[PDB]
Formats: C-alpha cells, structure tokens, sequence
C-alpha cells in the first residue's frame, strides 16, 4: 500500500558474542523512503559499531521507474527473502539473512546476524566508523533468481573510509518476472541514538535506475 | 592438565541458506598424537539439505601433534580454554562463518559452535551434495595483534571428478595470554568414515600434525 | 589548458594469457561533456584470441562531466597530466593489471598503456569471445594516502544471456599536487559502436557523468 | 630430457606501479634433488623502488622433487617445455601478474619472463622495502579443464615482525600432451642468500618437494 508498517527482530553474534535487536518502523515503497526504531534487548551494551548492522535492517522500500522490472514488490503478498555476505577489506565478514513476510500493511522481518574476523583494533570493534556512505548497486539475473552487488564504504572518524562488498542473493517465494540489468542508489542514516546504541533511528533512501544515459 | 585420552562433547547450531539445524556430538581423541573421531547426530533441521562436508572442518587444534621445537598455543590455553572464529569462502560465491568457544571440565573438551552458510547456489554442489571429501591441507598459522591467526586455501574433491575450493580465515583466541609462536603450519586430514543415508549419523575423523615446512 | 575539443592519441602493449599484442589508436572528445570516441587498430599479434571487451575501459577520467560542487581531480593535473593503475578482477579468476600514463601536448592527450591479463580459463567467456558489451555502471571514488582510488564491480553481459562479473580496482595518481575530492560518484556507459569481424578495427565510445549519490540533481528558476 | 644438472637463463621485463624494469639471470639446479640457484642483474630501471622478494618466486617447478608415486607433469612435458600464468594477489592490494615461457635449449631451461604489478600503497612493505623474506609454503596443485593449477596462500615477513599475506593462482600448461596428476603439495623454500645494496646483484636460491600430505612417508628394514 502506499504506507506500509515495519516489524522486525534480529538474532546474531559479533565475533562470538551475541546479542538481539527488535525494531518498528514504517515508509512508503512508492517514493522509496523508510524509517525505524531499534532497540536492543540482549547483548547490550553492543560492543561494535552499530553500523555494521544498519543495512541488515527491504528492497520494496526502493522507488522502481515504470520501464523497470520491479522484482520485489511483486513477490508480495506471500514475500521473498534474502541472503548476505558482506566481506569487510581488513578481513572481517558479516552473514546475514532475512525472511520478510506481510501481515496486513506490516512487514515482519526474521534476521540472521553473524560477524567474525573483526580485528579488536579494528574501527568496528573501536567504534570509528561515522556512518555508511551512499552507494549504487548492481542488480542482475542468475539461476533463476536476482542478486545484489554493491562496492562501498563507511567513513572514518577523522577521515578516510573503510570499504566493505556486499553481495546479496534476494529469492522471491512465488515465480515473479524477472528483471533486467539495473541499479539501485542508496542512503542510508542514522538520524538519532542515545550513547551505548540501545535506541537508534534510521532511514534509507533507494530509487532504482538504469544508469546513463 | 592435558591428558593422553580426552572426551568431546558438542552442540552445533547453526542455518544454511537461511534454513535452520542443530548438530550434537560425542567424542574423544588423543591430543599428543593428534588423531580424534567423534559421533555426530542431527537434533534439528533434518534431512539436511546440503553436503555435510562443508560442516565437518567446524565439528580443535588441540587435537594435533606438534613438536617441541614448535610453540604449542592450544595446549597452553588449558584449562581456561580458548575460542576460535573463522570465515570459509568457497569459489563460487557460498560463504560459511562458524564460532567454536570450547572449554575444558574435567577431561571432556566442550564446545558451543555456531555455524552460518549464506548464497550457495542451488545448481552448486553444496545444495546438490556432490562433494566425496575434503582432500588433505596444510594450514598456516602466524600471530597478528597478539592472537593466533591460521589460513589454508584447500579444496573438496567432487564426485565426477574435479575439486571445489574454499579459502579458510581462522583466528584463535586463548581465554588468557599464552607464549606465541612462531611461523608454522599444521598438516590435516579430515574423513567422514561413516554416516547415514541422510547423514543423520556421521562418524568424523581427523589427522592434525604440526610442523616447520623444508626442511 | 583544457578545451572544450581535445584529441587523444595512445598506444597500448600487452599480452593476454602469455600471448603478446600491440595496438594504436588517435580520438577526440569533450571534457566538459564527458564524452570520447576513438578509432583503434591492432598493430602487433593479431588476430587476437580473447575478447576485446577486456581493454576497453583501459582505452581518462578527464572525461567525465563533474559539477561544480565536486572538486574535478582529473582537469587540474593538467597540464602536467597523470597516471593511473588498475587490476580487474574477473569472477572466474582471470584477472587483467593496467596502467595508463597520460600526457599533454597541444590539444592532444598522449596514453602510454600497459596491459597484463593472466588465468583466463580455455571454456571461459573471454577466450571463447562470449562477450557482448560492458552495462553502464557507476564508480565510487575516495581518497587513500593522498592519492584518488576508484571502485567499482561491474559486469559483461553474455552471448547466451547472464553476467560475468569483474571488480575494478584504480588508483588515480596527479604528476603535481592538486585539490582533493571528497567521496563520490563516477557513471560511465562504455560502447563498441563498429568493429570489423576480427576486431581489427574498432571505434570505441564513452560517456561519463560525476554526482554526488543520493536524491539525483532545474528548478522552475 | 632431463639430467641430473641443468643450467638456467632468464630475461625478465616488467613493470611495478607503471615504472618498468628488466633483469637477467644465469643459473644451476638439480630437478631430480628439487634444488636450484641463479644470479640476477638488474639491466634497466635500477635502482628498483620496489621490495626485491615480490620477484623471487617468479625466478619453475621442474626443480620439485617428486615421489615415484605422484606424477610428474613438469618433467614430463620437455623437451618442448611448458609455460605457466600467474596472480598473486597481496592482503593490501597489491597485484602482481607474471607469465613465464619456459625452453630447454641442451642442458639449459630459457625463460621468458613478464612482470606486472599494480596498486602497492605508497606506505605499504613493498614501496618502502620491509619485507624480510618469503616463509616455506605448501602449495596445492590440482587438475582444472585438462591443465595443473597451483594455489597458496602464503606471507612475507616484515621487518618490524609480522607477516604480510598473499594470494598466488598459479595455471601451468604443458606444451604437449602429458599424463595429469592427482591432487598433491609441493613444500617450497625460497631464500635471496646474498644480495648487493640496491639489489643489483642478487644470489636467489630454492628448495622444492612433491608429497601427498598427511601421513609424511624406510619402515625399519
């Protein structure tokens, strides 16, 4: 619908240690925005950058032109899930999953989170990292089913970045049709926490284009 | 404090693709000769639907032989134990992230493994299950920022032939400081010497040894 | 220093799985447009066995149209020029190191390329020329140890249908020292607009658009 | 084909970070010992900017000593010779591309040798010269669409301790028809055992063994 409700919880591990977050939320498939509030309940207080977690936290939020095939908003009302790896340049690896299911106007997310390799001197386990910068992403067809790929970075305190490369692998639940080579632009923010990031409020921005011309 | 007959005693959980399973296990070795065999049984999740292969490498580097002139960083990390994190990034595109906190109660080791395999394609021979084996590899290990890290690019023979590869990342923790060691590596040789038709009962066994390469 | 009409002249020396070749080409473009056309031709090892979809990116980021908010890298080496290493990283592990050394005289930019392509696999897309073009993308830029760094995975689209992924990894290098940008965007659409069947010929076409990510950039006044 | 004492010549040409360079190098070795040594001299580009220990494995598994029970593919592709493409891939970025064509001219193997290497970081141990020396391998060599690869993950170690990692994807191809071998390790030790200053003149030296891992192979009589 054009204003659709976030439900979610995320059950995970940072080099061994877990913890829980649950969250609610709301946006507007339509113009591609979206915003949520994060509360920990285990684990606490989170001992790494909360960031790494932030785009774990729905490609129907993504604003798709008529002459693009928009995979995701058609896998719904039964939903899709996805899977993703995302390999950090100084060897530190997040996995995550999420299956997302509609229950009346609201999504409900089930999340996966697990981190390893993070070196305790790391800007993750130091907390130096600002926030994700924007990033495109390159969407393609494989198997039958559409993947996700996207080379970005978070900015550092004190400057310079720390890049991270996603690849994600999205499986619509029932048969839709399939899409062509395409992009998504993203931004993703934290607009409010509170010091130990047991509260967070984010947003993210994604509209769908085909590149230049 | 480490004795020449030991006990294992595991619990696995863990998802593939998304689709959840646990794993127990029983076992026993001798970690001065480096040999350990184990009974492992699915609990939850099963059938599985992927080769068990690419969980067996989760299921201690306690359990390797190594020679005095080679710092033993596992055996001094008793009996406070240690923990290990590792990444395993097969060629093309599957993913497995796995953490083992294993401690030590009276002779039995314990582990508390977690184990996360995401994007294996469903044509791929994981989701299929034609892998026959992990071939033998040597591992490398050297200390990074006071830790103990270990890589090893190694590979799963495959059933009409040919191998599937994987590159491991392994870091090991000691629950408190021990003496690091120096540059070395560790030879392995992990079989599956007899399971099920399902694989709801397997029958794992590892070789481990230490040593300096040439010569 | 920098003209509405440039031209480019450049040579490039490689070799592809051990095998050695050589070609030359003469172009123009406009730098504040982003867009460059070229003719090539192949002067040494021909008729080449791989696809030549792998060398054309290596065939100037001066050609890309950057707004006036987002500090331009590239037209502020000039006169003086500069250089730039890259090594694609295909995802069947052939893997394709370039270096370009790019010079002014006139009007006219000078390239002196270098590139090295090792591990393409026989059955592969590349040595079985499955190739059909590069999809448009878009580079993200950052800045390292006082020099500009270039990212992007990117993909070639396939005779039979599907994708073959390759990651970029470029790192831009001024001959003299100039202003710094911050993180940003690069769109390119690389094209192979005529070519002759053993690619003896080829003219070649780019455009090039820098942003600044986010909501895309005209306003009733 | 092969004798107990085989010479070596070698040419290198290449370039790091776009800045080219070339050596030479006379040599001696025992293939059935797996055993070899050489001299090397810079020719052009000197004094190198670069670590010289980025070279060194790229100065022939010929000199591998193998078991009666493991085939051996590079002893039995002479008197033709093979040739071999290589990646190697650093923790830092840093790619080297290298290919060599190997000849057997009477007694003596004659390489032809290519370099390439791009991206190494301004501050990194290869620009600045702290690598002490590459550690012992194991590398693992399998069978892949009819030709042997060759995969190790390897390290230098650094000058202030540690170690610096890297990636090496080795495809060795035969230049006639051979018998494929099963999966095997061969244990590698490279060592420079005395070099001039600025590594004009370098004595390079490497000792190689086939085997079948675990468990290591007389049984007492």
């Amino acid at each position: 619908k054009p204003d659709m409700k976030i439900k979610l919880r995320m059950e995970g591990a940072v080099n061994g240690h877990p913890f829980a977050i649950e969250g609610v939320g709301l946006g507007k498939p339509f113009e591609g925005k979206q915003s949520m509030d994060l509360k920990v309940k285990e684990g606490g207080p989170l001992p790494f950058a909360y960031d790494i977690l932030t785009t774990v936290f729905n490609r129907v939020f993504a604003k798709y032109p008529e002459n693009i095939v928009d995979y995701f908003k058609q896998s719904f009302p039964e939903g899709y899930s996805w899977e993703r790896s995302m390999n950090y340049e100084d060897g530190g690896i997040c996995n995550a999953t999420n299956d997302i299911t509609l229950d009346g106007d609201c999504y409900i997310y089930e999340i996966r989170f697990d981190g390893v390799n993070f070196p305790a001197n790391g800007p993750v386990m130091q907390k130096r990292t600002v926030k994700w910068e924007p990033s495109t992403e390159k969407l393609y067809v494989r198997d039958g089913v559409l993947k996700g790929d996207v080379n970005t970075a978070l900015s550092l305190e004190g400057g310079g970045h720390y890049r991270c490369d996603f690849k994600t692998t999205y499986k619509a639940k029932k048969v839709v049709q399939l899409p062509d080579y395409h992009f998504v632009d993203h931004h993703i923010e934290i607009k409010s926490h509170d010091k130990d990031y047991s509260n967070v409020n984010l947003h993210e921005h994604a509209e769908a284009h085909s590149g230049l011309p």
